[PDB]
C-alpha cells in the first residue's frame, strides 16, 4: 500500500526515455515521495509507495511489450532466397540464404504474422514443367 | 457509466498522433479525469470513466479501420508479369513475379478491389496466334 521501495524495470524493445512524461507525471498523479530515472543501458528505475509503483510498473513492462519488435528466422522450404528477398524488399528487415535458403525477418509479433501470412501466399514451388 | 479504467486501442495503420486534438479534445468533451497518451509503437493508450472511453475508444478502433491500408498478394495466370506491372505502375505499391507468376498489391481493401477490377480488365492471355 504505502510502502515506500525502489523497483527497475528496463523498457528493452524501445529506448525508455518516452515514459519520462508519462511516469513523472505518475509522481504528479498522487502524493510525492517518488522517483524515476533512466539509464542508457535503457533500463527505467522506479523508487515510490507500493500503488504508485504498481502502476507506474505496470506503465514501464507494458511499455516494454507494447514497444514490442523482435527477433525470428524462418526457413524457406523450396523457391530461391533472392527472389521472395527482391517482392517483400521492395513492399513497403528482410533477409535471404541461399545455402540453407531461409527467410529471416525481424519485426513485433504482428510482424511476424503479417509477413509469415506473405510467405504462406508464397511458400509454393512453381510447377516450371 | 462512471467507472474510470484505463484501456488501450493502437492505430497500426496509422501513426495515432492524429488522434491527440480529438482524443484530448474528448477529454475536453465533458467531466475530466481523463488522460489519452502516445506509443512511439503506436498503441493509443486511454484513461477515463466509462462513457467517455466508450465513444474515445469508438474513435480509436475508428481510425484504425479507417486508416486501413493492408496487404495482398494475387496470382497472375498466364500474362508475364512485368508487362501488367508496366502498365499499372505508371498508371497514378505494385509487385511482378515471372517464377510463380504473381501480381502483389498494397492499399486499403478498397485499394484491394480497384486494382482487382484492373486484374480483371487484364488477367486474358491473348490470342497471339
Amino acid at each position: 500500500g504505502d510502502e515506500l521501495v525502489t523497483r527497475i524495470v528496463p523498457l528493452e524493445n524501445v529506448p525508455a526515455r518516452d515514459l519520462a512524461p508519462l511516469l513523472r507525471q505518475m509522481m504528479d498523479a498522487g502524493s510525492v515521495g517518488n522517483v524515476v530515472h533512466y539509464e542508457p543501458s535503457n533500463v527505467l528505475i522506479l523508487t515510490g509507495r507500493a500503488s504508485t509503483i504498481n502502476k507506474l510498473i505496470e506503465v514501464i513492462k507494458r511499455v516494454d511489450v507494447i514497444g514490442t519488435e523482435k527477433q525470428q528466422i524462418i526457413h524457406l522450404e523450396y523457391a530461391s532466397a533472392e527472389d521472395l528477398a527482391e517482392i517483400l524488399n521492395q513492399l513497403i528487415k528482410i533477409v535471404a540464404d541461399k545455402r540453407t535458403n531461409s527467410l529471416i525477418i525481424s519485426g513485433p509479433e504482428k510482424a511476424r504474422q503479417r509477413i509469415t501470412s506473405l510467405l504462406k501466399s508464397l511458400d509454393v514451388e512453381e510447377s516450371e514443367e
